[PDB]
């Protein structure tokens, strides 16, 4: 029976879809707009807008399993349609922020908990995949790295443990295709905790040139982030980074435990995405 991959044009969703197609599995790729390009080959395109959960009734026909992105505003509608269609297993792309002690006050933590909890209460089989910082967050430095050798960082000494999107897709695929993952919640990290400055330098090494952070003052960083995210989220980002300033973050072996392969390094990630950081 079919697997519905929501967000099949997304960074993670497209890799989940592609990997399932490589395995011979019938995949429906969920998109908000059927007219647009970017869907991997061999995927049946279906409208599946998680904010308009009446699209889901058609998208879930003949579907046994679902990969789900976190969209809190339509979760009760999703649960209802998944139950009605006979879905047996939902794998959710959540966040490690749900595991920290302030999760239910943190905007990011709350956003993901608002989808985890109704799934937990629904009776559907589930697996939660809970990454720490996405390696792809480094793509926000591309404009500065393309144009010069200095990047401006709010907290150059702040640690995260960035995880490669391919590893996330591999864990999702394991959860969709093998037994033993029911009610599992996998906290995913990369294999090394790294500061912002270290990440920037590793991008430099992949390019063959020395790229450095300079610190920007918090006034300036707050302003930049207030143009990209709501007020509450900027406060959490900066507070999160200040709390990890000079404090190495936890490295978990969860990727290796699930997939049998060590987590991909940020260096490898930078080599994989090197074209994003070269000038036009
Ligand atoms: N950034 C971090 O450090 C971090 C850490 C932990 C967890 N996370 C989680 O990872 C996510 C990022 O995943 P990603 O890298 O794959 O992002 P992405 O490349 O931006 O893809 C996001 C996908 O979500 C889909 N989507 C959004 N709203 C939808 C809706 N209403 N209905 C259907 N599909 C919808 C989009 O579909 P369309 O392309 O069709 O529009 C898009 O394909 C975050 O949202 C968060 O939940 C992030």
């Amino acid at each position: 029976m079919k697997i519905l991959v929501t967000g099949a044009r997304g960074s993670i969703g497209s890799r989940v879809a592609g990997k399932l197609v490589e395995r011979g599995l019938p995949v429906r790729g969920g998109v908000r707009d059927l007219a647009a390009p970017g869907l991997p080959e061999g995927v049946e395109a279906v409208q599946a807008d998680l904010t308009r959960p009446e699209t889901l009734a058609r998208a879930l026909e003949g579907v046994d399993k679902v990969f789900l992105y976190t969209v809190p505003e339509g979760i009760a509608g999703f649960v209802d349609e998944a139950r009605a269609a006979g879905v047996r297993h939902v794998v959710l792309l959540s966040s490690i922020a749900v595991t920290w002690p302030d999760a239910d006050r943190d905007p990011i933590g709350r956003m993901h908990l608002a989808v985890e909890r109704p799934i937990e209460e629904s009776g559907l089989g589930w697996t939660f995949v809970r990454p720490e910082a996405l390696a792809t967050n480094a793509l926000g430095w591309a404009p500065e790295i393309r144009g010069g050798d200095m990047v401006r960082c709010a907290y150059p000494g702040a640690y995260t443990t960035p995880v490669h999107e391919e590893d996330i897709a591999d864990v999702v695929v394991a959860a969709l295709t093998t037994p033993g993952h029911r009610s599992a919640a996998y906290a995913l990290t990369g294999p090394e905790t790294l500061t912002q400055a270290e990440q920037v330098a590793l991008i430099g090494e992949a390019l063959g040139r020395a790229v450095r952070c300079e610190r920007m003052p918090e006034q300036e960083a707050r302003a930049v982030l207030e143009g990209l995210y709501p007020a509450e989220v900027v406060d959490a980002i900066l507070a999160g980074q200040a709390a990890r300033d000079g404090r190495p973050a936890e490295v978990l072996d969860t990727i290796r435990a699930v997939t049998g392969r060590p987590a991909r390094t940020f260096r490898e990630w930078a080599g994989d995405h090197v074209a994003a950081f070269r000038p036009a």
